[PDB]
């Protein structure tokens, strides 16, 4: 075989993992390995997903695995391995930072498998608490700083954009709304940077298409979106938008698209941050994270951003304190 | 003043299959979606998740949730998945679609009343098991036209048959035509004689040694047991990825008048000599709903297998009657 | 008895752009296609070629040719490319869209009569040059509603602006929002101040050294001269690939009620202080046709540039009147 | 750049070449090099096609070239370089075999460029007379027998399928109708192998959905299709379906899809043919031509097929006699 299909390993074959495998089938994006420590269930999803290729009229291979040797040759590795909530806790108290002790362990294990079997892979971490877990995976795997990132802000931005799109009665394709910072309560929906095809939202507000109050409401809703879905589902957390967000990042790498997809990236001076990962605007292409966009934030925005940075810093402290 | 409106599909049942079909509509920008369910909370969670996905897909369709039938008014297509997947108390090895009859008939009759009242002009695709029995139940309780009601099943069974064969021949399943007809259960009939590779009979490939007769038989059996295998492996519920795409593919063939050959459970009026019942047969789906029902020249041997499928349906329909 | 019919688009003019738009409909299974033209023979050749492509695309839409207006009856969208691309006798360097006025006005008035009689409920996208003048001509001669008639141009000009910027920043044009407004000619206005990278002002990238102010100016000029450059390089006719996709993208936004921001030539009723004329402005296209016309807060300097664009349109519309 | 985009070189930037570049833009299939001996026009199409990526929201590079060094690194090379008709001849007398003396020269030139700059490419010849030109290119370039083929039968089959689809009122996706043999008057539309989702057409005819006469008519129309379009266009020949046919073949190779796409392939015993290329059912995947399907043809079909083979043999004679 002269021309081989791309290969994506889903480390974690739960709700997000299986849905990403499904997206690969629909788009014929890559062969899929549904990896998990659980036996049985991953093979069931592999059978279900592989059978979907017939109806999709596409041809990719979808298999399951519980041995890391199986992810060798993966071009991309997407990591969802982990818990979505603290066992026993009420949905009312769902908190992403509370997952630290349960998932750091898992991420370290995955990091060892990737370092050993597919160290040349582009890695997209999804597992919460996102920013802390990306740093945890990067430290343990030893992969290049431009080849490891965390999916979060594309999802946060997708919410921000959908809410704005509904208010303005315009497709979200034409709404550029971005959230940066940590994937949590202190995420920063950049209201000043919201545009309708590059036209500042401020011009729409002055024309009465949206009020300042509605905007503030949308910014708050964007922050609470994940928790609302957790409250409403009553079992697990979001997976359709998360899966598509991660796969869009994976595709940008595989096809060297050079898309602006805000995600948790390694900092070395950007926004004055060092030795850590946090959500920032970035361009993803065949060279992995090709550009980290440094915006001219206002004093007010910097204040908000420093709060987001502090949450990551303290979480990274607790991580180390283990 | 909207002159050109989007198509609208109501997912009656917002569980695994319903939520996944909503996702497909978002990805393909196929139509606005209403995730209907008796359960409140969960469907709104999925509508939020699915609507947020439109931003990443760069598409624009409306995804909302509902627990009131008035909300499905104006639906062009209704896809029904409302129902139980497993019977409480049965082991996974004991899983049998027929046992769902008493639980789901009640549900399907309730849905029929809702569709009859709010969107009687819709094309209806039933998914709820036991499939052939539930499609008939929906049809008589709703009163919709015979060409506007069908059951998704054989497209999924055929997808399995095709994928297994594709794997063995090292050919894309796009180029494998393998069809299963009959009831969606142990007596389904994977038509080995009609399997082709771009119209070339599979038998020529077997004679050339590409694969064996024994492997074909193994695949025929694997196709029948596929659903139960996924139930066993998943440990919870049943298949949903291929089932969702099978139904959405049928919905799209109707919505865009594609005239696709998609085997499904259809109203019989003489075909293969059957009357007043629904059973899986090859059919053409277009803007006219079920536009053609293909009646294959089955051999005596294939007829014997098909007859068992028919007897199974007749038996469930009698059980349905006894309620 | 087809309950769900396919959308229908009539391509009035079956030349380079018309045939390519028909091809796009086949690839996306967007709608049935009628390739209309005064020329007989050629359009049937293209309908044959385009319909045969459905087999390979595995799609199913009808592509036919016509030279009688009765054939466009029932069209949901009409895209008009009927007209000359170059004036016989002019060198390629002398190519100017304004010179096409006398040749094309006659053609557009004939098309207007056909649409008015056979499919007055259609959404109409004019492509024929000189664009802004031809859209106005079509509108008054046809009598269609102001929100149902527009001209494709700025989506193409913007595509050029976006591609040039994308190349310099090494970012997909999906993430470059660059817009051109005004008349589709030398005085078009590429809005340098409104160029963004996913909503982030281009000026921040320039300050960071990603590209220079000088390169931006070069790109602004290149955007204005783009059509003439393709005319010069092709040696025959003019651009058709990007023009076809620009118009089909507008058609799809209408057909599927997407509500996309697609700058195009729209009827002015006060915006930017203009009345009784069509000119390129940012607009939202949905199932209601032109649903919104965006009025940007232009600076005095940008207004001066925009005013020249307006004067050019006013001048052609006067020339049109003098016929 | 860790992950690079696939690259396709269009040797010939005329109607088919430019349209294939357009398909690459729409599907984001690969970077495109529009090559030609003509300067000016290819750059115009490159500008037009590259500008279309903005509207398509895709990102591939489309450039033009007139120097072969420019096609280095091409994964696939699609060759349309050549004349579509004999200069001066009436459309009534259009004949594919008449192009031999004009295009053999061109193909030999292309063969030298490919051998020198991208010998590892999968090559799809489109230039007429197809079967003769594929053999001409293969002999001159020295490329592997499984990496060179000619696009023709996918197009012939597309016509056969569309005509049947229209009669039966079924999507052509569900009509499997295949033409094999030489791309010319003696091509062989395999009526006995026509199926509706694997169901023999014969069953439909007996049910009165199509008559034996209509079938015969469709077989004849399939043979004359190319000439009808030449007659009707009055300028050049078909390009929309040809372009999509060739790109579908290229994609099957690039994404290792393993599609059954009848095309002109190298024979070494199949159908008892040796040292020559002719249209046959074949599977295209990442290994190029992975399978050549050998059908159990009837005596009547063999007769017809031998006539198709003879046309290729004599054309290959004339080629040599130069
Ligand atoms: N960053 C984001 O935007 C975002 C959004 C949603 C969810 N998430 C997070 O993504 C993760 C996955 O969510 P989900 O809904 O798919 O969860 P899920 O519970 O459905 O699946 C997690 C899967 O990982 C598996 N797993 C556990 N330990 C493992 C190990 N050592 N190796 C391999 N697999 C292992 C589990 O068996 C399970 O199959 C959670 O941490 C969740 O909080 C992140
Ligand atoms: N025909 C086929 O090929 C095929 C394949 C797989 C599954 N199925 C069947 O499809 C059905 C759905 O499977 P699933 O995985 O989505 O199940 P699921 O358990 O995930 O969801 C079924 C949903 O229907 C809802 N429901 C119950 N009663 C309802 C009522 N009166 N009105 C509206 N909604 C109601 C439930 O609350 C639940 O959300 C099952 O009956 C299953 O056996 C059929
Ligand atoms: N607005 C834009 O952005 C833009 C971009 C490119 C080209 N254009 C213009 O679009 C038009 C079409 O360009 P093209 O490349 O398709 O040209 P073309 O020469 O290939 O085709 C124009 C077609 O219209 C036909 N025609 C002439 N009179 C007609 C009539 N009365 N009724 C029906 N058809 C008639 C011609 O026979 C021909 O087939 C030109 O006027 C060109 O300048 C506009
Ligand atoms: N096999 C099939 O099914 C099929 C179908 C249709 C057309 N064709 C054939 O495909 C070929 C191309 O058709 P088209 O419509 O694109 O033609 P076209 O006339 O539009 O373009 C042919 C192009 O090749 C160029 N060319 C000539 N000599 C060259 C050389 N030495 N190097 C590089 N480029 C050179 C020409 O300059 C021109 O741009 C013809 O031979 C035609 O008969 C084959
Ligand atoms: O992280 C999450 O679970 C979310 O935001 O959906
Ligand atoms: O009916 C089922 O559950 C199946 O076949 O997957
Ligand atoms: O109008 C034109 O011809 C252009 O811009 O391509
Ligand atoms: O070869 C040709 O020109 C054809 O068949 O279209």
């Amino acid at each position: 075989t002269v021309s081989r299909r791309k290969k994506i390993a889903m480390i974690g074959s739960g709700m997000i993992g299986g849905t990403m495998g499904y997206l690969c089938v629909l788009r014929e994006l890559a062969d899929v390995v549904l990896f998990d420590v659980v036996t049985g269930m991953p093979e069931g999803k592999a059978l279900d997903d592989s059978q979907a290729t017939s109806i999709a009229d596409t041809n990719v291979s979808v298999t399951s695995a519980n041995q890391y040797e199986k992810i060798a040759g993966s071009d991309v590795v997407i990591i969802t391995a982990g818990l979505t909530k603290v066992p026993g806790k009420s949905d009312k108290e769902w908190s992403r930072n509370d997952l630290l002790p349960f998932n750091a362990k898992i991420i370290r294990e995955v990091a060892q498998g990737v370092k050993k079997y597919c160290p040349l892979a582009f890695v997209i971490v999804v597992t919460n608490p996102l920013d802390c877990m990306v740093k945890c995976f990067h430290e343990a795997s030893g992969l290049p700083k431009n080849m490891v990132c965390g999916m979060a802000n594309v999802l946060d931005s997708a919410r921000f954009r959908r809410f704005i799109a509904d208010q303005l009665e315009i497709s979200p394709r034409d709404i550029q709304a971005t959230v940066i910072g940590t994937h949590g309560d202190h995420m920063l929906p950049l209201a000043r940077y919201v545009t309708v095809n590059g036209f500042p939202l401020r011009e729409f507000i002055k024309k009465g298409k949206m009020t300042e109050a509605k905007l503030a409401e949308i910014v708050e809703r964007t922050k609470k979106a994940g928790g609302e879905i957790v409250r409403l589902l009553g079992q697990g957390s979001a997976y359709y938008a998360p899966a598509l967000s991660a796969i869009t990042m994976a595709q940008a790498f595989l096809k060297d698209e050079k898309r602006v997809l805000p995600c948790s990236v390694y900092c070395q001076g950007e926004y004055g941050l060092h030795d850590m990962f946090i959500g920032l605007p970035a361009v993803i292409g065949g060279g992995g994270i090709e550009q980290v966009i440094e915006l001219e934030l206002t004093h007010e925005e910097q204040e908000c951003f420093r709060k987001s940075v502090d949450d990551v810093v303290e979480l990274n402290k607790s991580l180390a304190a283990l």
